């Protein structure tokens, strides 16, 4: 499985078929995605871009002319709760992934909060909530990707879209992002709106699963005041985006794309196995040694084969629980 052949069977997959077998798609993107094919297999995998190539062009044009009129009629045009929450975005962008280069240019704030916000705009229900401008990140940054010359694409972090990039590309960016953002929050609705009761499901339904196959874990917590809200609300919210690094996270979303091509179900699994890898170790840490380690995992140096592990054991487990 060597790295130019594995880009050659999704080259065979992607090119020249006329229909993309969304089948065999899905079943090779499980086990990683070569970097110069994640902007197109995560828009197909989503439900995105259209598996039938004859209709990508059309569909691409609308829904990018759709962006653009959408965002321009939410402009200096009604008269609602618009500004406040254009405001509310404006305070938490500059703020979003401080340790990445490429989140403190301006043409990449000015991007995202006009993503969120039509996003916002678009559901009342929700509004903007916290968490939402981590979720958009990994979209942004992989859909940028197809913007560079395949041998910088390792890059992406710290080159200033705006220097490589015209402003009607980074419209068309926006827009992608946008919908694909759009369809990956509309499997996972509830997480969002108001009282978040789909995050507190979640994170209820990994206290029971933990009490089940971790009993000794879950008594331990309890003589020690740990209440898995206090590190799980995270994990549920960003879907453990604050628990690894980006490169780690955008692996992941091969998977999890992949998979529920079902997210919440797949999502409590692995954060199940996630909590479990630590279990020895946390029986040994107290209320304050257990918070600070499970908001600050160390998975820094993890490699491909350590996030290959967790997601084939969360898979193994959803199995056997379904």
């Amino acid at each position: 499985n060597s790295i130019i052949q594995r880009i050659s069977k999704f080259d065979n997959i992607l090119k020249d078929k006329t229909i993309i077998n969304q089948q065999d798609l899905r079943q090779i993107s499980w086990n990683g995605i070569p970097k110069i094919h994640r902007p197109v297999v995560w828009k197909l995998l989503i439900g995105y871009l259209p598996v039938n190539t004859k209709r990508q062009e059309g569909f691409l044009q609308r829904k990018r002319k759709e962006y653009r009129d959408s965002l321009k009629h939410t402009f200096s045009d009604q008269h609602s709760r618009d500004i406040p929450t254009w405001h509310q975005i404006e305070i938490d962008i500059p703020r979003t992934n401080p340790h990445i280069p490429l989140y403190q240019f301006k043409s990449v704030q000015n991007s995202l909060q006009r993503i969120l916000y039509l996003w916002a705009i678009r559901h009342p229900a929700s509004g903007y909530v916290q968490g939402i401008n981590d979720l958009v990140t990994p979209f942004f940054e992989t859909f940028l990707t197809e913007y560079l010359p395949p041998s910088q694409i390792d890059d992406v972090e710290i080159k200033d879209p705006s220097t490589y990039m015209v402003d009607e590309q980074i419209t068309d960016l926006e827009a992608d992002t946008f919908w694909c953002l759009t369809k990956l929050l509309e499997q996972i609705t509830d997480n969002y709106i108001h009282g978040q009761p789909g995050i507190l499901r979640q994170v209820k339904n990994l206290s029971q699963l933990v009490k089940r196959i971790d009993a000794d874990l879950y008594n331990h917590f309890q003589n020690e005041h740990v209440e898995f809200i206090q590190f799980a609300f995270r994990w549920m919210n960003c879907l453990l985006m604050r628990e690894f690094q980006m490169g780690t996270v955008i692996r992941m979303w091969d998977t999890y794309l992949s998979e529920t091509s079902s997210l919440n179900e797949f999502h409590v699994f692995v954060c199940a196995a996630f909590l479990i890898k630590w279990s020895d170790q946390l029986m040994e840490m107290d209320f304050q040694e257990t918070i600070t380690f499970l908001q600050n995992p160390p998975t820094k140096d993890w490699t491909e084969t350590d996030i290959e592990m967790l997601l084939s054991e969360a898979f193994i487990w959803q199995s056997l629980y379904k």
